[PDB]
């Protein structure tokens, strides 16, 4: 299915989920995208996106690369690895979310629309390769849109003008849905006929 | 030299420092606090404290562990490893900034008073031992002051409560002051007679 045009309504939908179809290729730098809308103003854990790989599946506690967070955090995860900063995000409103991942030099950036707010150093690492992206997955609280994921490093003046994502795009026929129903939002952000 | 009642004004001063006389033992957990108040409003590049090794005087790019910042940043060294945050801290205010770290658990975390801000995961290290504490060291654009180190993991409700480190407390004799002068200030948070 292709995601253009809409959203997906999470909020309250425990058995939901959204994933990839295609695996993802190892990736040395990329960015990667999404705008997320908070429906109710004190949440509990949450997650936007992860990517899941076999390492996840022994006791389900690892996750190679994830946003998620709580209701005053922001949490990423990267190779089992865990960083949350303090959020204030208001509730209501759209918020694009990015991450930076340079593998060369081994370090990973979060940025709230053209604002770096987190910048990390780990160890030196490619993406892992083919595991699977999954949307909103208890489900997220709120409404996700127009993830984007690109093999390269964004800067942060592009981050906004509505560019499709060159190994993701929310646009393209990509996209498998669990028991959620897309939804035409013609107010959304980069919304074209 | 003891700093007991008295903060250190380095702002401006560009050729001034303060250090430990002490060197510190390996520490598999610990909880260091100061207190800072910024006297400019938009600052460049600033170190507050760093604890510096061996590892430092290789081109002086790595320092063991340290707590820097810009105008919206705040910046935690580990092992050669730096995490950058966005913080709005307003000027000519007192902030006590505490940082633990737990070895164990490879945990490290940056707080600003009893609120976490930070929350971050590395490799499960000790500190290395027998480095040098540096305050200050161009110069940090304010005042400091009640740099405290405990061999233990502090809980919020006590950073406040106006405790001696027990393995480096500002009260001690064993301040190295470098061309400044501390200087009493009978307002100081946890000032007493
Ligand atoms: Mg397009
Ligand atoms: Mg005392």
């Amino acid at each position: 299915l292709s995601l253009k045009g809409k959203k997906l309504d999470f909020f309250g939908r425990g058995d939901t989920y959204v994933s990839l179809i295609d695996t993802i290729p190892e990736l040395s730098r990329f960015t990667a995208c999404i705008d997320l809308v908070f429906m109710d103003d004190n949440s509990r854990y949450w997650m936007a996106f992860s990517y899941i790989t076999n390492n996840a599946l022994l006791g389900r506690e690892d996750i190679d690369l994830g946003l998620a967070g709580d209701h005053q955090q922001l949490i990423l995860y990267r190779l089992g690895k865990t960083f949350s900063i303090r959020h204030h995000l208001a509730s209501f409103q759209w918020h694009t979310i990015c991450l930076i991942w340079d593998g060369v030099k081994g370090k990973l950036e979060l940025f709230l629309n053209k604002e770096r707010i987190l910048e990390v150093t780990d160890q030196p690492h490619n993406l892992t390769p083919h595991g699977t992206l999954f949307l909103g997955h208890r489900s997220f609280p709120g409404s996700l849109y127009y993830f984007q994921l690109w093999d390269h490093i964004l800067e942060n003046e592009e981050f906004m003008k509505c560019l499709d994502g060159n190994i993701v795009s929310w646009e393209e026929d990509v996209w498998l849905v669990n028991k959620i129903i897309p939804t035409v939002d013609r107010t959304l952000r980069c919304f074209v006929p």
